[PDB]
């Protein structure tokens, strides 16, 4: 409904990540969370999250730019957090990193392609693997598991709770009614 | 879409939101702004979900549930035209005795949809989360129908039609709103 | 569409709902909420609900009939061009003595439209469901024209074409609207 | 399209209304409005229907053609570029006196198209229905032009291309505007 | 297809025809030319059309019919499977005594299909020449089966399936063989 | 297409030839060497054309009817299913006194079908060029039914569908081969 | 396909038919041939049918069922890989202690799969169409299996696999043939 | 392709089989027909088959491998170029002893690869079989290589790619016929 | 095609004609006349004739092991074009029975593929075609007498070789001049 929703939702420093993460979407967020910090450098911003992934960079463009602003970034998980969705969960303020109590959080390894002569296929290997190697460190930072445990509980799509998110170190609280 | 605002837009200045197609992540996300923002205005005063839905996303839909029972003010639902899978769910999860169906409206409950594809593992890991997603929709459905998990499991195995009269006897709503 | 307001929206400002197209879900909750609108700005004159329609969805046009019967003011339902199948259904759902039709307005009523495919238990299912709908709008259309429940059922079974005199000595209107 | 109000916006408002593309019920329903909406800013005053129209849908042309001879207002009707088929039946529906064509103006006439699809009994009841729709075209253009229904039957057998001067000679209009 | 001649071409050598497919002219035309070769080498023995069918064109299927009343021998009927439509037609235009079916085969019969689009005398000319089958379909199977042309009329207004019993107790065919 | 030679290879040996398809140049240019060969093989025994044809281009349909007038051999014609267009007009062109129908054989005429594209002087010389066609197609049908050219003209105007007797009271066959 | 006769030709030859594809209708004619052929051969001797099929159409494997039972040789069954739907329905239909299956060849059943678009009338035939096909292969399955009628509807309610020994305790083989 | 018979026919007469392409439901009934040929030739002497095949449908490979296992005859099996998948299961399949791969051929082991759509009581069902089918393959591969099935599994769970020494070490084969 | 087929003619000269890409049908049509052919006779040249712009590199081994398997030698000639698997199965010839025609092309070039899904699928997949390129450099040294560096370097993109230079490479042994 038409300010339309969103943008007096942004008046109170609500970002939603409500689809995909492509690199519209990222570009989007990156601009939300850049003018909320230049509104006011202190408050809160609290970024909701609805998504099955996606681009591995473009939530990348996200997960930096939270890093690098001086607020803290709330993160809640309404729906679902899957792939890159779980990641950006995970990066939200310590101590600020909710779900509401039916969110599903699912983690993975990341997901790709390549095509063309074996050396362009080494090429395009040893990159997916480094990112995994990044993804996965950033997580073990962000949890408290060791990079052996995330490893092996990415190693297929792992469907956990809210709950389980929490315990997991994935989230730290479970927002209840 | 007429303008007086388009009329969604002056139906929300009263509190009135529409949930009038299928749930993906694009119509939770409104749902969920639009119940977050009646909030904002007014913490106390009851808002009005009205349905015409054939469901969706079993995500989406717990993504509007959920926001639903953390937000402080009462969201009574209508069911007006259809509401079908996630629709009903949605159509059973109002405030308490706020639960409507006007008397033509269609009520239908099935059990999850949903797919796999590659290696036994992968169609494993698919299998377990939707059954485990069923055992969540039937749990919760149980408590806020008063029916057993048992009843609601048999009763869900197939697509289930009611009519508005035994939506309400089935517990998914409270009063049929007569004329 | 051009300005004055769009044209329907000042149409609105009157009072006319129009309903101009094919009824699906979105239709149907574009009309349900000019008539709560409606409803809102006066609850005691009369709407005037214009209908140009081949038909479409059962349950959307529950959607709209319902809200109809549920309103206070009167609704007043005219036939311009055509009113098929559920279209006809909601040109026979207006106040009593306030259906009309234009005098080369076409009205058709037929028997409701669907489809199944999968196993033998849920095209039972879907069969069940379909000859339960139209048993509910054969009995809503009896009660409304004054016809016999069996009369409208041998009447439906095929395409059944009537002019706007036909349609009025038939009980779905009340007057042919002659200049 | 360009502003000033667009302008098939500020030529409504001197009452000039255009149909300048193939006849739907989208059309037919921005015109009824427009029709309805001219009449309720002035009674008595003339309004000018604008026609470079290839025809289309029936039962649209007759929302259109209700709708005219149902207001106060006589509507003029000026052929610019073509007319043809529904087109036509509605530049001849003009105020008697009021139907007129630019002298490079294509006039053509011709008989109802369809189709039907089924089972014999299905294709007997469209063959009816477009036959009495025939009929009810060719009455009416009998009326409004003083052919006979059996000149119009054999006239309009097959695609029948008028000049303006021709389409005056038959009864289409009343004059050929000349610069 | 395998080899002993292919397995159709030994079966022809005994005079037994398969009618195994849809029925269209290049079907018809193969069964023709086998029951005039047929009659060429034997004007006495019986030959055996053996009918798996779901119908097809009505054209076709009339070359079928009057060649095999034409020729001399006795054609029998036997219907495995299924014979629908044009098929369960030539299953009852056997030797009187020597239509069968095996005893879970089934029998459908109902009305013509068809199509016509164009112009409403195109439409109507459609029309009339696929009453006029219709009659020419009834009437052949009234005689065939000794039902009146009223009843056939009725039973095939829609997809009428029959058992072998059935279809033996309608007068389609004469005896169900049984093991 | 099963072997005793393929079934179509025997009877071309007892001087039978299927016309059992559309009328192409492929299908012509095999209907005329089966015709000089027959020739060649007896110059004085019958030949025996078989026709269930829904017609095709009107210039194959001229290869074979002037190789049919050309050679010394009487061509019977027999119409089993359907003759329709230049099939009928084959069908026409057998021996006098030799041309036959099944009983429930469908004969059609109709004027020829065609098309134009480009510039207006290329769409005149397409539009002379079917005229003209249709000329020589009405005059040899005028010489071989013994009815009058405008008698062709008006009753090939449209799809005009005759029995196997109505095809003999025009002229197009001398006798019905009943059983 | 390699050729020594093809090989499928060269296993006819010693009374072995293979049903190693979907079951349509051209499968279950050559099937039937092959089985008339056979007792023509010698009407004492075993046929050996031999079965890897996910099953098709009904009234196709109905043909084939019947030719089965009506010849007077034994038709062993086989089961090598896969016999689902219709194909375990003709692996139960072999004769009595000559139905085998091979240690790991997969045997399904199930309830038919169909269709069903059009009028709810329409609907409803073929619904009822459908559940008496399902009542009939239950009941030739209960007497060919032992099983009840009841047991088999719910037993076929969902794709059910059983192993080869589970196909041998059910009675739809008689025996695993261990090597 | 080449003729001397076809290349494979010349070779099938020296008792040699070429496995070359996916297997599938055709290419199992064909390898099935030679081997089921093969022993009513000669029961006593060696069968060769030669794999080169990405793998295909188990339900497929398990008629070939029971096939192998039922007839009299060693089957030697000799991988050329690749067997992966159902294809690396039939070269295990092969006598005891007499299982070989050329020096350069692959042989590719994983877990078997599905899909399921629709319910989720059909999601875990089609779940059930998958797991089911890799436990099956699973135990005869520890029967046949001498691995234990928890390193069968292991070794399975992604593609996982060997050289012909490999696959000697691993017990897929027993020898690797160097030149 | 002529008319035997033209083709089976020349079969029967045991001539073997690898005239299109190479995919599991083609090798498995031309093991299985090598396997003919030795069963004619074990002691008699095979001639190879070669016009194949390469495909798969399983069914391209199924064909080189085969020849390396049967006892006749298998000369190789190269007339029109052997790219990619195509010169690889040329240069795999019975040693002094390699030829090419003087205007016929050879092209040497790595392994092309591909690979979807997981991290862990990618490297499997990496893995393998990179074991595959060192098994095809390493045939290749062996038969060529260059070592395996120089291939891999000179296979590093599409690498177009002359008649002649094919010979000075060591991928055939002789032009064959009219
Ligand atoms: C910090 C510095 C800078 O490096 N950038 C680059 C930049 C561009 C786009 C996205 C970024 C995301 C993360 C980090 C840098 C990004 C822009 C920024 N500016 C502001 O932030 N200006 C307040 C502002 C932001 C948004 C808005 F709508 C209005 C004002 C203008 C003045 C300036 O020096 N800077
Ligand atoms: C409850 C708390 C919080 O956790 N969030 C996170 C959040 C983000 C996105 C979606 C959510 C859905 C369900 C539940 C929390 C969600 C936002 C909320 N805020 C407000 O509601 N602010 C008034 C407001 C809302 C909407 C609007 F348009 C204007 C004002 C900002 C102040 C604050 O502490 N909160
Ligand atoms: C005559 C009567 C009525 O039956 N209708 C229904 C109607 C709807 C659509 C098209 C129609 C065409 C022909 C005839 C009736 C049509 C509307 C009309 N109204 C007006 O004309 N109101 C002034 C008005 C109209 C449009 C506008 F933009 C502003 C004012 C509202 C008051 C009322 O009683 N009526
Ligand atoms: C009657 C009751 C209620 O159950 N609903 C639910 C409802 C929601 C959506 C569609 C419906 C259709 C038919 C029937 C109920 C529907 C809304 C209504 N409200 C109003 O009608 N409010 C005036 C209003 C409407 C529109 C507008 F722009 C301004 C005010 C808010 C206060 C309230 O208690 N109610
Ligand atoms: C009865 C008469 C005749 O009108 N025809 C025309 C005809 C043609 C095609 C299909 C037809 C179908 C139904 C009825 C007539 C058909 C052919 C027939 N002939 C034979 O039957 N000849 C023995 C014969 C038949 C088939 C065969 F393979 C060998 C010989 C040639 C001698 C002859 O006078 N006649
Ligand atoms: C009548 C004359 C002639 O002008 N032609 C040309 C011709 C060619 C192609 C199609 C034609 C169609 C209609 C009319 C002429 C056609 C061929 C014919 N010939 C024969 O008929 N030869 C016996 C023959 C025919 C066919 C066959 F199979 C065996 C012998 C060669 C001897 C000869 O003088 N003639
Ligand atoms: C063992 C028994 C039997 O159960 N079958 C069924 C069967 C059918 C298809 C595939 C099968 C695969 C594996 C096992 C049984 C298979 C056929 C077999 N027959 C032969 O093997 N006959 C020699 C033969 C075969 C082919 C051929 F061309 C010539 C001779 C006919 C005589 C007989 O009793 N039997
Ligand atoms: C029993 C009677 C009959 O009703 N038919 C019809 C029929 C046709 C096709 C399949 C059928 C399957 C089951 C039952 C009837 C079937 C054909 C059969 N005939 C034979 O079986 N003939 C020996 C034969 C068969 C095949 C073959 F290649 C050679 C000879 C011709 C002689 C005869 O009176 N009959």
């Amino acid at each position: 409904p038409t300010y339309d929703i969103y943008s007096r939702l942004l008046k109170d420093r609500i970002i939603m990540l409500g689809s995909q993460i492509d690199d519209n979407v990222a570009n989007s967020i990156v601009s939300q969370l850049l003018f909320l910090q230049a509104q006011d450098s202190e408050k809160d911003i609290y970024l909701w999250i609805n998504s099955p992934g996606g681009s591995v960079t473009a939530g990348f463009a996200i997960y930096d730019t939270i890093q690098h602003i001086k607020p803290d970034v709330q993160t809640i998980c309404i729906g679902m957090a899957a792939s890159m969705g779980s990641f950006l969960l995970a990066a939200g303020a310590k101590g600020k990193r909710f779900a509401l109590p039916n969110a599903e959080v699912m983690i993975h390894q990341p997901l790709g392609g390549a095509q063309g002569q074996a050396t362009e296929i080494e090429i395009a290997a040893n990159h997916i693997l480094k990112t995994r190697e990044k993804l996965n460190r950033i997580l073990s930072e962000r949890t408290g598991q060791s990079i052996e445990k995330i490893q092996k509980d990415t190693d297929r799509d792992n469907f956990l709770t809210a709950e389980e998110a929490k315990e997991y170190g994935l989230i730290d609280e479970v927002m209840v009614p």
